[PDB]
């Protein structure tokens, strides 16, 4: 059944432990486009306060009540998986705001727009060699994020030279990491990884740092926004973090893709929400839409929004539009590579005197 406006259902998580990612998110939809190809948009925004449930419930009304020619979301991995899981059985296109383990039976219909672990890693640990950390402690939460991270340590950050000597798990609701701070005192590593984000992964940060752990700590680009120093406060200098490139839109070479986006979308968050209130999420929501802005005019030349024909449409355009310049990196998605993304979607950062800082 036809319709004038495109239909977007979004789901991103605005209360509860990961309300720092879904907050942002929401807000970044103020920026950006309301029409595209003389089409206006509706976007439906639901909150799903990061539980699997309860974004399966918003995917499932944005299939059968508001026929959505596109769903976005959500905020955190849990979700995210609930979510792309909905979108492949219903048949419709998806754009994660949050890493996703992409098997095969979530491959066709989904596209990621965060980093995908492996590159992020590569970053942090190359920091670690060129450092003279050899062994390595991780602590992350236990779930799908968590596991991303640990797996990669184990099969990206072994190969390169580093031993894992401590592995602790927390849930994203807990307020107390004693237990697994201490067992990762007693270990000793030279360095350790916290696998976390937004507001949660300021929490074994500053727990380390009141236990006596004086090593370095790395944190994961779902750690980068104001938030975290914030809360971390004293205990967030020195620490390494892989963020991607919308951190710092100023420090890029005039001819990057990511330049003109980032500028963009810092300028007007910043101005409604005050100086260096940039974040990674507000990045992901608002380059979903830069992946619109070039998919849906393609679509358009095939079928009319509301049909099963114009989200098979997107499904396609998804790969044969490339170089998708956006704030966060340059994307150009494949049949299997459902990421899409390069060197250019990341940089490294530390934290002086409570303000990100490049590593260069
Ligand atoms: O807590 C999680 O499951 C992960 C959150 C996350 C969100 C955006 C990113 O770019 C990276 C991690």
């Amino acid at each position: 059944a036809e319709t004038n406006e495109i239909t977007v259902g979004i789901t991103v998580t605005t209360t509860g432990p990961a309300a720092a990612l879904g907050i942002p998110e929401r807000n970044a939809l103020e920026f950006v486009a309301k029409e595209i190809g003389g089409h206006p948009i509706k976007m439906i925004v639901l909150d799903d306060g990061g539980d699997p449930t309860a974004a399966t419930t918003n995917a499932r009304r944005f299939v059968t009540e508001s026929k959505a020619d596109v769903i976005m979301g959500s905020s955190v991995t849990p979700p995210t998986v609930a979510v792309s899981n909905v979108a492949n059985e219903a048949q419709v296109p998806h754009i994660a705001l949050a890493p996703l383990p992409v098997t095969p039976e979530r491959a066709k219909w989904s596209v990621v727009m965060p980093q995908p672990i492996p590159i992020m890693g590569k970053v942090l640990y190359e920091h670690m060699k060129k450092n003279n950390i050899k062994t390595v402690g991780y602590i992350g939460y236990s779930d799908s994020y968590g596991d991303l991270w640990f797996n990669d340590l184990k099969k990206q950050g072994e190969a390169m030279g580093l031993k894992i000597v401590a592995e602790e798990r927390f849930a994203r609701p807990d307020t107390s990491v004693a237990g697994q701070v201490l067992k990762l005192v007693a270990a000793n590593p030279d360095a350790i990884l916290v696998g976390a984000s937004g507001t949660a992964a300021a929490l074994p940060q500053t727990a380390l740092r009141e236990r006596g752990y004086n090593g370095l700590i790395y944190q994961t680009h779902g750690a980068a926004s104001m938030d975290f120093i914030r809360i971390a406060g004293k205990s967030a200098e020195g620490v390494l973090m892989a963020s991607g490139p919308v951190m710092d839109p100023e420090g890029q070479n005039d001819s990057a893709l990511t330049k003109k986006p980032g500028l963009e979308l810092n300028t007007a968050y910043e101005t409604k929400y005050g100086p260096n209130s940039r974040s990674q999420f507000a990045g992901h929501s608002f380059d979903a839409f830069k992946v619109l802005e070039r998919v849906i005019p393609v679509a358009l030349k095939t079928a009319k929004p509301g049909t099963q024909e114009f989200r098979e449409a997107i499904r396609k355009a998804l790969l044969t539009e490339k170089d998708i310049a956006a704030s966060q990196g340059v994307y150009s998605f494949t049949e299997t590579d459902r990421y899409g993304l390069d060197d250019r979607s990341r940089i490294l950062l530390t934290v002086k005197n409570g303000k990100y800082v490049i590593v260069k």
